[PDB]
């Protein structure tokens, strides 16, 4: 659909938001529910597209489900094993169900994800870990089929942090009734609850450093979970917050997933106050220009780098933010400079120029999450900020518009066909 959002610019946001739960930590669990044949319920889930079409997903693949209240119920009545092209054009993501297709039926036909706007983002690690484990791996059709002839340990070291990879490989790891270890994983918070509902299936998971030792089970159980609070939304409001120089109290939002935001956030001029869970947000100082570079978790997450850079379009100084995970991940550059800012981009690193001020024009969404920034900056541009194609930010977020509108920003949606 067409729909689009129209910001007009000048009012500091003030008051409660509530996060919603973790959409990349909704997908996995949703996925691992393949695993089992016993019933599972997940709250707080967020009702974004990026749910709704694994959900879509799972009842082509044969699943009995309902999503009612931020609450999935499932009975995982799985009868088929292929993933098609066109759910994977959709959502990338949907290769997740690679790992639990295979510990459940020995067998996989997952269609292969095409290139991306944030980057090509090959699944090289992905093929490479279930090869390595033994299955039969070929591309035909577009398909990657994958067959296993049987469950045996394995012990595979990633060559590169990959957060699904390593999600994907956790999923079939818990299905294999033997010992066996993932060396230089993942350890996004979203990786860990995922780890979590694992073991309450019955896996045995242990982390230490980037290494998983995992013992799986043939006979995994249901379980109930409630998925953690969603980080980027969390630091997107954060952003909020410092930008319009208002002050926000964030609910349901876990400071313990945020360290290097709330970092960054304070070498700017925010600041941040925890009142027993919740966090209480607003500017301290003046802005000025912060060097960041994006890393795996703990460090600074590519998910919050195009708001950080829309915060410091209006920051006194020159600012250095490099991209050391989607080096590919700067369209929001440009829309930003059509807003009047003064960035520059030279490779994987971009270098922000603060202006004095924004001014209000047409741009364009394309990336789920990095698209925030654009509506970001359209609360403090001169004049009204049109954001097209606001599709993208549904399945990154959940009641974004509602959300700002609570907290008094003069935003308002077109629906359009
Ligand atoms: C569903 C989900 O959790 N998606 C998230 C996850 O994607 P993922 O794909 O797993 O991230 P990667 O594998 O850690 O990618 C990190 C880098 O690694 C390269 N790479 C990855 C795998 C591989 O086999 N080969 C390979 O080269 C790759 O190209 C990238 O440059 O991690 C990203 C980084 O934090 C997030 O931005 C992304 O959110 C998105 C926006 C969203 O919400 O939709």
């Amino acid at each position: 659909y067409r729909d689009y959002f129209v910001i007009r610019g000048g009012k500091p946001l003030t008051g409660k938001v509530k996060i919603s739960g973790a959409k990349n930590a909704a997908l996995p669990i949703m996925f691992a529910t393949i695993l089992t044949e016993e019933p599972c319920t997940i709250t707080n889930v967020p009702d974004l597209l990026d749910v709704r079409n694994t959900l879509l997903l799972l009842r082509e693949l044969g699943a009995e489900l309902e999503f009612l209240n931020n609450t999935v119920f499932i009975n995982p009545s799985i009868n088929s094993f292929i993933t098609n092209q066109e759910i994977i054009r959709r959502m990338r993501a949907s290769v997740l169900s690679l790992g639990p297709l295979l510990g459940r039926f020995g067998r996989a036909v997952v269609g292969l994800p095409g290139g991306c706007s944030i980057g090509a983002r090959p699944i090289d690690q992905h093929l490479k870990f279930f090869k390595e484990a033994g299955a039969d791996v070929e591309v035909r059709e577009g398909y990657v089929y994958v067959n296993l002839k049987e469950k045996r340990r394995v012990h595979f070291k990633f060559d590169l942090v990959t957060v699904t990879g390593t999600e994907n490989a956790l999923l079939y790891l818990a299905s294999v009734p033997e010992e066996s270890i993932l060396e230089n994983i993942a350890l996004e918070p979203e990786v860990m609850d995922l780890i979590e509902v694992l073991k309450k299936m019955g896996a045995h998971v242990k982390v230490e450093g980037r290494s998983a030792y995992v013992k799986g089970s043939e006979n995994l159980k249901g379980f109930t979970h409630s998925v953690i609070p969603d980080r980027i939304e969390a630091g997107t409001f954060m952003v909020g917050a410092v930008l319009t120089d208002g002050e926000i109290l964030l609910e349901n939002a876990r400071i313990n997933h945020l360290r290097a935001v709330v970092e960054k956030l304070k070498l700017i001029g925010g600041e941040v106050v925890e009142e027993n869970g919740n966090l209480r947000v607003f500017r301290k100082e003046s802005l000025r220009a912060c060097d960041i570079e994006t890393q795996v978790y703990p460090g600074f997450p590519t998910d919050m780098q195009a708001q950080f850079m829309a915060l410091l379009s209006v920051a006194k100084g020159k600012s250095r933010i490099k991209e050391n995970i989607f080096e590919h991940r700067f369209h929001h550059a440009q829309e930003l400079n059509r807003l009047g800012a003064n960035i520059t981009v030279r490779g994987n690193t971009a270098y922000v120029e603060g202006v004095e001020r924004l001014y209000g024009s047409e741009v364009y969404s394309t990336d789920l999450r990095a698209s925030a920034s654009l509506v970001l900056a359209g609360l403090v541009a001169q004049g009204e900020t049109v954001v097209r194609d606001v599709y993208h930010l549904d399945r990154g977020y959940e009641k974004l518009e509602e959300k700002l509108k609570k907290l008094g920003a003069d935003i308002e949606r077109v629906s359009e066909l």
